[PDB]
Order: structure tokens, then sequence, then C-alpha cells
């Protein structure tokens, strides 16, 4: 479940995308906590989360949107070690794809 950030002006900010199989999915901003954010930033060697950004701030994505939520405790070294749960009833639009600004 490898992460990446895209559309930022520097590598440690952007829209969140996480790989599953040979495709990448975006993450709805109803579904991504500060602790999930912290694990992602750590995983990419970007320090820790400063901010979550909603409403397709770095632009909306296309394609798949993750159907499970990453229910991270906060100290996991990878998103793949985080517990997982279904997202609430329904699908999101890409207009609600989440982003982050990580900092050291």
């Amino acid at each position: 479940r490898s992460p990446r950030l895209v559309g930022g002006d520097i590598p440690c900010s952007g829209r969140v995308e996480v790989q599953h199989g040979d495709t990448w999915g975006t993450v709805c901003d109803s579904d991504f906590s500060l602790e999930a954010a912290s694990v992602l930033c750590r995983e990419l060697q970007c320090g820790t989360v400063v901010s979550l950004l909603g409403g397709a701030h770095f632009g909306e994505g296309s394609g798949q949107i993750w159907a499970e939520e990453f229910q991270c405790e906060g100290h996991e070294s990878h998103l793949s070690l985080c517990p997982v749960a279904p997202r609430p009833d329904g699908t999101c639009s890409h207009s609600r794809d989440v982003g982050v600004v990580c900092s050291t």
C-alpha cells in the first residue's frame, strides 16, 4: 500500500495517492485522519504532518478512490501496517480528494 504525493510545488506536499495492485487510488477527505497523515509523511521521509487539506486543493484526481479507511494509530512505519475499515455508506467524488503538507 505504497503512498505518494502529487501536484505540490515541493515533494512533501500534494494530493494523497496510495497504490493497490497496478493502479493508484485517491483518498476521500472524510476518511483520512491526522494519524494516517503522520504515517504517510514518515513513510515518504517528509517528517510529520503539519496540515490536512480538503476539497481537491492540489487539484482533484481521477480513477479509483479507496473504499477502506486507514485507521492508523500514528506510530506505524508504513500505511500497510495500519488497521483498515470500510468507508461510510456511499462513494465520494474526486472533488473531495485529500492532500497534506508534511514538514520536518
